[PDB]
């Protein structure tokens, strides 16, 4: 995910791979909500605009 | 700083780290209130005390 979707030549790379991984989780538990103990690593179906999304809102934030 | 406070064996680093900057550079700005433009690796004083304090404080809440 993160070879994909990210360079890491982000200084506070830290800062953005939390919240990237926070909103990950969030949509998995939400688009299933049946099961427990979910994990970034956790192979079921989820959401990617709605992450892109929830990062605009963050980024634009008041 | 991060070679003597932390060791590296642990993933929440990703949080971990983030929080300790932004505590210290919190304390910087805090006790050197002219200056500006600060950032992490500024030399100026600060106390740390303090710093544990407030990680503490954070990781005990509701």
């Amino acid at each position: 995910l993160e070879q994909i979707f990210i360079e890491s030549n982000e200084h506070n790379s830290h800062n953005q791979i939390s919240q990237f991984r926070h909103a990950v989780v969030r949509n998995k538990c939400k688009h299933n909500p049946t099961l427990t103990n979910l994990s970034f690593d956790t192979p079921v179906y989820f959401s990617i605009d709605e992450v892109v999304t929830y990062l605009e809102n963050m980024n634009n934030e008041v």
